[PDB]
């Protein structure tokens, strides 16, 4: 049996490639340097790869900025307004993925969004009503295989597929095509290379159709026949093709897999979805290949051998082992490089971990062990024993937090009186005026911020000195609210470096990392906490500063949380209980927090959940359904234990809410912050629609630039916002928090915002 891997993570061990594109984007070294760095990683991985046993090894997944970027590319479907700078290659991809400036004029980057449900982000081809495409000259995917293959590496080219390219893109700026519709352009291309991928010696190729584990309309259902049509058609002049799904089932459009049937393979995500094994072997034409994805790509546990050999044991009875691949789920760009570089980890932790280097040799070992478990028998021991340590753990079995969870009732999710009830006694609490102003957050992250930070951490200064230090910040703070007259105040977090982490650090069940770094946006990676154990909370998380923050607060003071949802999803979770259960013990975490707050003069609480909607299944149905409860479900338990007279806030970074503003509702905050300033207001109809009941802030203030609107720019957005909401639920803030922003920026668009503000107050006045 066969062991394959569907990509590597780029970055590498130290993330060389974040350091060389950025001393390249900084002339500190040349298009020549960076190229050579690019293809040092690319000749190391591989090696990990051939040297941990893989035989199905990828090429193509490698990029520098984006995979889709780089398909954009290959096909030539890149907008006149990169092509006409005459750039290099490599400068005219960098500029659709950062931005660039040629002379006078100043070319903006294409958009970026979140690819699937991951928190990886890709660049959306950008197409024309007159699009036509073209295999680009020296294609990335020939290149790479035949550099892999002259240093020993047979590897399998990767492909994002024809539908998915398109169903993932968008219409240009002047241009209204619906992208799928430029199928019959784009198929020739893709038949094109993979002629060349054979000529140059690629045996199969693995071509990704991820948009399967979406619910489909029936014109990008309708594609993949002819598509897939034209592939087979080539015969032998073209690689093996294997197709490729994660991160969901694909039970749901066994109605689109009759267009596969030429294909030589499928790939279906086992670890998100073990269920879909046998029904999909019912639906495998009589020669296909099954690549069962058993190998989480997703996150950095040990894979359970035992439990993965169950279900290839499945697949290799009803197909032989001849058609059978032992794989990752997805793609490992998902991973960190290594669990080796991690030297501060809790002992008993580190035999419950593989990251993508331990990953690689877990596929082979698996394929090992299907037909011949006595060659690895100690290594298939030892794992086991890994699994069981992780099972009989301390740390997975909190008698206090069981006992505490097994108590939970339906009640405690609900605030003591509906919103209509509660908002008297909040009204006069808060003494709010008409259009009441507040910000949503963050305050600007200055260069000495960052540094007291790091020198308190490194521990260079006391804690004395440290606390003094943010105590100053908080009062420079409210100064500044002071004299800009803003109804609720916020501390402005100079405390925090990231909404997650923060958190990790003031809670039981988690621990934290060195190097497990995971790409996130081009060159900007993330480095998760993990959750190895039950949650709880040992002392006050955030208390300390909100306290001293209300002590000098002439205006109502906001608390501060990132909720249940977020803490889990923006961390690596575990796997050996439902993530509902590690949620439902963040958020009794998160109740208590949030009691304490307002047991210390705070009667103002904000509790963000930005990973709410990136949390949604793929696909609408049962699945979907569950996540929405126990998230819902979280978001209330963590809120519902304050007095009517508390008023709970929630931020959200988006505009539009597709699908799932119901639980939105379902949330019960009093108070609702949306980022608005740069859209329609026509976006606010689903408030009329939904016939939103409470208090709402639709940003009036874009955040991510320096410019400073004016009062009439003020004006004008609150008239508009005034179409469509009611007069006594808005208020007035901006799109978001202000750490990305400076202080002379911040006073003079706030002071606009509150006598615009203040502008509405009196036209809204009551007649004589
Ligand atoms: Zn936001």
């Amino acid at each position: 049996v066969q062991s394959s891997v569907l990509g590597f993570p780029r970055m590498g061990v130290l993330r060389d490639l974040k350091k060389a594109n950025e001393a390249y984007w900084a002339d500190k070294i040349s298009q020549e340097a960076l190229l050579a760095e690019g293809k040092r990683l690319r000749l190391a991985h591989w090696k990990i790869q051939k040297d941990a046993g893989v035989d199905i090894i990828p090429s193509n997944d490698f990029a520098h900025y984006d995979h889709v970027l780089d398909h954009i590319q290959l096909f030539n479907a890149v907008p006149e307004r990169y092509t006409s700078q005459k750039l290099s290659p490599l400068d005219e991809y960098f500029a659709m993925g950062r931005g660039h400036q040629k002379g006078g004029v100043d070319v903006p980057a294409l958009e970026m969004v979140k690819w699937f449900d991951s928190n990886y982000h890709y660049v959306k081809p950008t197409l024309q009503d007159n699009q036509t495409f073209s295999l680009a000259k020296d294609p990335k995917p020939v290149r790479e295989f035949l550099e892999a293959k002259e240093a020993g590496f047979q590897t399998r080219p990767v492909l994002v597929g024809p539908v998915s390219f398109l169903a993932l893109g968008k219409a240009d700026r002047g241009s209204s095509v619906d992208p799928i519709t430029l199928l019959d352009k784009l198929v020739p291309v893709y038949v094109e290379l993979l002629k060349q991928l054979k000529a140059a010696g690629a045996e199969s190729v693995q071509i990704d159709e991820p948009v399967l584990v979406f619910d489909l309309r029936p014109e990008v259902k309708a594609a993949f026949k002819p598509a897939y049509e034209a592939i087979a058609a080539a015969g032998d002049a073209v690689p093996k093709v294997v197709v490729a799904t994660y991160f969901g089932d694909i039970v749901h459009n066994f109605d689109v897999l009759p267009a596969f049937s030429g294909a030589a393979g499928l790939h279906v995500d086992l670890v998100r979805n073990p269920e879909q094994l046998e029904p999909v072997l019912k639906q495998l034409g009589p020669n296909q290949i099954l690549s069962a994805g058993v190998v989480d790509g997703r996150n950095i546990w040990k894979n359970d051998f035992a439990k993965s050999l169950e279900i290839l044991q499945t697949a290799v009875k009803a197909l032989g082992s001849e058609r059978v691949i032992v794989a990752t789920s997805s793609s490992l760009i998902h991973t960190p490089h290594t669990l080796a570089s991690e030297k501060k980890l809790p002992s008993d932790v580190y035999e419950w971990f593989s990251f993508a280097v331990e990953k690689v040799k877990e596929v082979a070992t698996l394929a090992k062990a299907v037909t011949e478990p006595e060659a690895v028998k100690a290594e298939l021991e030892a794992n086991a024993a890994a699994i069981k340590a992780r099972t009989d753990s301390k740390r997975t079995n909190d008698p206090a937090v069981k006992e505490r969870q097994a108590q939970v009732t339906p009640e405690q999710h609900n605030r003591k009186a509906p919103f209509n009830t509660r908002y008297a006694e909040q009204k006069k609490h808060l003494s709010l005026p008409l259009f009441p102003t507040t910000t949503i957050g963050s305050f600007p992250q200055t260069s000495e911020i960052r540094v007291q930070r790091n020198k308190f951490t490194k521990g260079e200064i006391s804690a004395e000195e440290y606390e003094r230090f943010i105590e100053k910040e908080i009062e420079l703070a409210v100064k500044i609210q002071d004299e800009l007259d803003l109804d609720v105040y916020v501390h402005g977090e100079p405390e925090r470096n990231d909404m997650v982490q923060y958190f990790g650090e003031r809670l039981n069940g988690y621990v934290f990392t060195t190097h497990a770094w995971v790409q996130s946006y081009g060159s900007r990676c993330v480095r998760p906490p993990i959750i190895v154990g039950d949650i709880s909370r040992p002392a006050p998380m955030t208390v300390k500063e909100s306290k001293y923050a209300a002590s000098i607060s002439k205006k109502p003071m906001k608390g501060m949380l990132t909720g249940p949802v977020t803490c889990l999803r923006w961390s690596f979770p575990r796997v050996d209980v439902h993530q509902s259960v590690q949620c439902q013990q963040l958020a009794l975490a998160l109740r208590d927090e949030v009691v304490d707050l307002e047991k210390n003069g705070i009667y103002v609480i904000q509790v963000d959940e930005p990973a709410l909607r990136e949390g949604l299944p793929l696909r609408k149905g049962q699945e979907r359904e569950a996540y929405l409860k126990w998230a819902v479900d979280s978001f209330k338990l963590a809120t519902a234990g304050v007095e009517n007279s508390t008023q709970i806030h929630s931020h959200f970074c988006y505009s539009e809410f597709q699908d799932f503003f119901h639980a939105i509702a379902a949330l019960d905050a009093d108070v609702l912050s949306i980022e608005n300033s740069k859209s329609d207001a026509k976006l606010l109809k689903v408030f009329i629609d939904e016939e939103y009941p409470r208090h709402i802030g639709p940003g009036v203030y874009d955040i991510h630039s320096p410019r400073v609107p004016t009062l009439e720019e003020f004006k004008q957005r609150i008239e508009e916002m005034l179409a469509y909401l009611k007069p006594e639920q808005l208020w007035i803030n901006p799109d978001c928090g202000l750490k990305t922003r400076k202080w002379d920026e911040v006073k003079g668009a706030l002071s606009h915002m509150v006598e615009a503000a203040k502008y509405f107050r009196e036209k809204y006045a009551n007649k004589a």
